[PDB]
Formats: structure tokens, sequence, C-alpha cells
């Protein structure tokens, strides 16, 4: 589990938000793994605004945060799931690092802010899907 918190808004896994997050919801894509709800507190969290290919997640079943290099944002096919048939997730990211399902909402990020959160993984892999491009986040 896990959510960014940056202005009013929370954004969390698609697959893991709740029902007051689908009753103030403000934008969902499923084809990303992403849903963004209002919230009545401001938020702490920075989004970074660049093309960074390392950074440190966070990954909750080690208590650890791990340094990584990630691959560019991508259309990638990602295994069936409990929450997804077998499909091809967009605006993915993959590196090398420990992942299991509950790890979904870990932060990944880069000198400059919040890049993105844990989304996918397996066998050694993680993915993060990537917020770097939703400007918005940053303003309202
Ligand atoms: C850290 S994810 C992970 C790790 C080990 C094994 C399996 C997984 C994948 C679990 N997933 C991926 C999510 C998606 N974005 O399609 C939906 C879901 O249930
Ligand atoms: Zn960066």
């Amino acid at each position: 589990s896990g959510a960014i918190y940056v202005g009013n808004y929370r954004v969390v896994n698609r697959h893991l938000a709740t029902h007051n997050d689908w009753a103030n919801l403000v934008w969902e894509d499923s084809s990303r793994d992403l849903l963004v709800s209002s919230t009545t507190a401001q938020g702490c969290d920075t989004i970074a605004r660049c093309d960074c290919q390392t950074g440190v997640y966070y990954c909750s079943s080690r208590r650890k945060h791990y340094p990584v290099s990630f691959s560019k944002p991508s259309l990638i096919f990602v295994e069936a799931s409990e929450y997804y048939p077998a499909r091809y997730q967009s605006h993915l990211m993959l590196a090398v690092g420990h992942s299991e399902p509950g790890d979904c909402g870990g932060i990944l990020r880069c000198q400059h802010g919040v890049v993105g959160i844990v989304s996918t993984g397996g066998n050694g892999l993680v993915g993060f899907a990537d917020v770097r491009d939703l400007l918005w986040l940053d303003e309202e």
C-alpha cells in the first residue's frame, strides 16, 4: 500500500483505491494503474519534472529503500494478477529489485522529487507507474 500526497491530491494504485477515493475522484486510468482523489489537507510530496533513470524506491516487504536504475516509461506486457488480466500497461518503468503484491504504492524518487509508485513485479523485477508527465498535479 501507499500513496503520493501532493497539493490537494492523493495518488494511489487504481487497484488499491478505496470507496472514499472513488467518491472524491479527480482522474483514473486503468491502462496506467493510477487513480487520483481530492484531499482536505495539503500534502508535502513534490513531483519530479525530469528524465532521471536512477532513483530510490521503498520496498515494504523488506522495510528498506533501494537504489535502482529503471527504464523509460513504456508500454510493457504484465502477467495476469488478482486485479488485472494479462495486458499491456502504459507509462510503466522496470527495474531489477524485490517486489511482492503488497509492495504496490511504495514511492520511487530521484533528486528532483517523486517519480512514481510501485505497480508491478515478480522474479526480481519491480515496475513503477510514472507520474512525471501529469503536470496538473502541480496546480489547482
Ligand atoms: C509489486 S507487484 C507484484 C510483485 C510480485 C508478484 C506479482 C506482482 C504483480 C501484482 N499486480 C500488478 C498490478 C498491475 N499493475 O497490473 C496488479 C497486481 O495485482
Ligand atoms: Zn530527477
